[PDB]
């Protein structure tokens, strides 16, 4: 549904700023879209057949970035508009990138591990002149992973030479960073702190409930754990638990890992997943599905405070009714921005062929969070928004900028 | 434009102290590389004007060619060789890894338009990019451009070689321009007078300064001063000045020049002849706008212990004796001006590591790059027992020639 | 010499670790091999001609390092296995590069100054499209000099322009990095005090002997002295100097500046250098020599440590005998490895645009080596092995798992 909802927030940004009609026009149309034959043979020899792509939208602010998407479903508009999104999303975290967004139209499931590799080769042989270090970074996505990463290297290599910034999500062997698997659940819990500064409080102050345990949950409840917050309830697809003492989240992540379902954990009592979103608590917030809060459930929610971690989870119907019962949310553009910021500062390590510490990658994660909201804050001033519009014509405003500096002339 | 034969002198006495062999003097002397062109662009009615750009690369042993753009009537080439040569050794005396070069178009911009002038960047930017580059040759701002320039050159530029944020210096914030680039020069000048001022064993508040000009350098130095507990008891702008015995609140004043006040008027001081800023009785004299200031007249006359050069060339070869025969220490504009180049530098640096440094950062790096000159200038001074001028001229001609010799000879 | 040390070490490696064979034998054969000719005019006119050559082993870490040597003995064997040690070496402290070596047939003392040049220059013309900044990077070997890399660097930029770090070993004006003469002695040290860390001791608790006094020795002599270790034994080529309270080496770098021999110092009492190696100590510090602990002295060893700093000091017999009697050997792969992890700095300080100053020379230097101790002691945990094996196999594994990583389908 990223569709509705980028149109949507660029649309309301667009006339909060008065973006001039024509220099919209020019923001909405992508520099260059790519569809190239991808043939390979199989393990018996014999053939099949795929398209690839690549949506390479904006690159005023810099080369563009984004994932790569082995999966059947190509909708060109719902590519058109993540590709968009990444462009807006760079931009709100001030990072020097424009947005992208590929993929081969295929089913990975179909293709053993051989014909995966030569897929990603022969994909890379197609568009190689296409991205580069400096021009256009892929990166993993659904249905792509760090190892697909090295295969981009390794065959982009031979032609432009050894290149390890061409991909970010690379291996650690092969150029990757430290604390990309963290990245977005400790991003998180920067942003959340910025906010919760506005007020003079810690994390230490409050109560939280999360719904999903997958990379971002588990992630973003070992930082809140860890720097003093009570995780009173953490859901997941199958089953939920709670604790209004807060769950010893360290215990918890040890139970998960020994293939252990929450509902049968120890150290909480077993809750209906349904509950979670309204739960008594100070800070609600969504790692799973989007969507999941609408109007029938809005005027419930017990939060005051919504840290939107996955992806578009509160519709416009929402947005307001919890926006009148004094809910402030931190909008996702934002708030999950932890991944892509690791993945530029993996990026700048290649570049400068040199890696950095773990304590190195953290420390400037929390600087570009935390300098991130502060200019959304200051934005939100401006423009007397709420803290999504705030985001959204931060980052609107910086892409137009530097469109509008480079110029139109030949 | 005695920056033509200011840099000749200079080079010569320079030359002579270090006994260079004539052969590599010659070599040195001669450009790298010589370029015009012709950039013919459409006006905005559609008729055509034609102008010749041009850019002289005069060296590179130690790095990538740097130096300005000028768009400016004035082209005599005597001239923009010798500035492409003083960039040369100005990069070598701050020990930045850079040579020099210097170009342009010789139009006058207040005829065209603004988006004229950007058809002309870019035909300009078409007509040399496969001379300039991130380790090359690296253009910056100069005489008649700005950061809205150097934005076009990179826009244009990126075309032919990809994204390449390092082309160019001077950039826009948005477009990978480094904090601290403004208050550069002014800044820098006050690092590099502390340095000096520690081997006396005395500090920036131990003195009392007037300082010549309020423009981009003006202003930045008198506010570095003032919050050093330096006492500002003169300021001149090109239409007045303003006085005060025991020190002007540069704060307070640099709020009144904000919102459009007058020197003249500031409140907090009294009015002041701006013809006798520089006879004005204090311990240092800083020139900031103007060149060519002191020449065989007032010299014998200047109160100051110490001038510090901000502006280029403000002192004639005759005051430089005059006032020498006096005592007056002069700390030379080739060095003491040149946070500007060296701020540009990590500019540069800043777009070839891809991640930019904050302005804490900038300006460490920037007091660390004078004061470790300042040390390497005294140094060349005790060895060929000369003044601070010769100091840097042979210390940055040294440095040129050392890498011209290393890289050696054959083809 | 370095030929049958690296062939037994690599097939012991991987006897441990298991590696396929067919992986094995891919692991053994270069990337790639290069002979050009190399024809220049002497200064009187008349022609010379010369037989350059590159042997290019392996890049799956990184791009190729290694040495250019002027000398008339050309044995594609060694040269081979040079290569090859280079490539387990970088592994082995995590630097990313791989092996290569290279060289031109010829006597240098047989060429002016000038004719030197020459051949320099067109033995780059030649091979310039072979190597560059992220392809591979040459350094000083027997007969050349950072004079000789100024060459290779000013020819190399006329081909692909201004490259500072398409060589190291550079002279400090045209990019050198400082650190580099004491950064292998250093290196020595860094590497001693984090073995002796895992046993609870110091550098300051231990008395050391020191075979060999030129560059490696010099330097690890003043930084173990500087941190407290009682250097009661140093041998040069000419002569030896004891004293049990140990020798002031402060005062030894002076006398020995002043063209003094050893022996002839007043602060210590001459022994015989070919008592060294059984010498009275805790640690034993070779700098000079390889093989000098064989199967007739290992068993009259009395030092509990033994710090490898010269390559390849003690043959496999000496090995067995001194681990029966409870002698730790650091290995020679990892304790010396300071100059190439120094020259691996100036790459990186090239590239970054930027110089850095001695102190953070060192300090990454030290980083660098207590991580490949605490990599190495960890395989020792896994393989139950010695530190050598700890090392090789560490080393090995880099690179075959990169090598796996990267895939062979075209
Ligand atoms: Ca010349
Ligand atoms: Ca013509
Ligand atoms: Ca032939
Ligand atoms: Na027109
Ligand atoms: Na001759």
């Amino acid at each position: 549904n990223a569709l509705v909802a980028t149109n949507r927030n660029f649309q309301r940004a667009s006339r909060i700023l008065g973006l001039d009609s024509k220099l919209e026009k020019s923001l909405l149309i992508p520099y260059r879209e790519i569809k190239v034959e991808c043939t390979i043979p199989k393990d018996d020899g014999s053939l099949v057949s795929y398209v690839g792509f690549r949506i390479q939208h904006d690159n005023a602010r810099g080369p563009m970035k984004g994932g790569i998407r082995y999966h059947p479903e190509v909708d060109p508009d719902e590519v058109n508009a993540l590709a968009q999104l990444m462009t807006w999303k760079t931009a709100v975290v001030d990072i020097p990138y424009g947005g992208a967004k590929g993929g081969i139209g295929c089913n990975p499931k179909d293709l053993s591990i051989s014909e995966l590799e030569r897929l990603t080769r022969v994909f890379t042989q197609k568009i190689h002149d296409l991205i580069g270090i400096h021009r256009d970074v892929p990166a993993p996505d659904m249905g792509t992973n760090s190892q697909t990463m090295a295969w981009i290297l390794d065959e982009y290599s031979k032609f432009h030479g050894h290149s390890p910034a061409v991909v970010t999500g690379k291996p650690i062997d092969l150029g990757g960073s430290l604390g990309r698997e963290a990245a977005t659940g400790l991003g998180v819990v920067f942003a959340t702190e910025a906010l919760f500064a506005e007020y003079g409080k810690s994390i230490s102050d409050m109560t939280f409930a999360i719904q999903g345990f997958g990379n971002v949950g588990t992630w973003a409840a070992k930082a809140i754990f860890e720097r003093g917050g009570k995780v009173v309830a953490v859901s997941d697809i199958n089953g939920a638990i709670s604790n209004p003492n807060g769950i010893d989240i360290a215990a918890l992540l040890k139970h998960k890992a020994g293939n252990g379902s929450l509902k049968d954990f120890s150290g909480g009592d077993a809750m209906n997943p349904n509950d979670l979103l309204v739960h008594d608590c100070d800070v609600l917030i969504p790692c799973a599905l989007g969507g999941v809060l609408n109007k029938e459930n809005a005027n419930d929610v017990k939060a005051k405070f919504i840290i939107e971690a996955a992806n578009h989870p509160t519709d416009p119907d929402a947005d307001e009714i919890l926006s009148k019962k004094g809910v402030i949310i931190l909008p996702d553009v934002y708030a999950n921005a932890g991944g892509v910021t690791v993945s530029y500062f993996e990026w700048v390590q290649n570049i400068q062929g040199f890696m950095w510490d773990e304590e190195k990658v953290n420390q400037e994660l929390k600087r570009y969070m935390t300098k991130a909201f502060n200019d959304i804050k200051a934005n939100c001033k401006t423009h007397n928004c709420d803290l999504r519009m705030g985001a959204f014509t931060l980052g609107l405003n910086r892409v137009a900028r530097a469109t509008l500096l480079r110029g139109w002339e030949a």
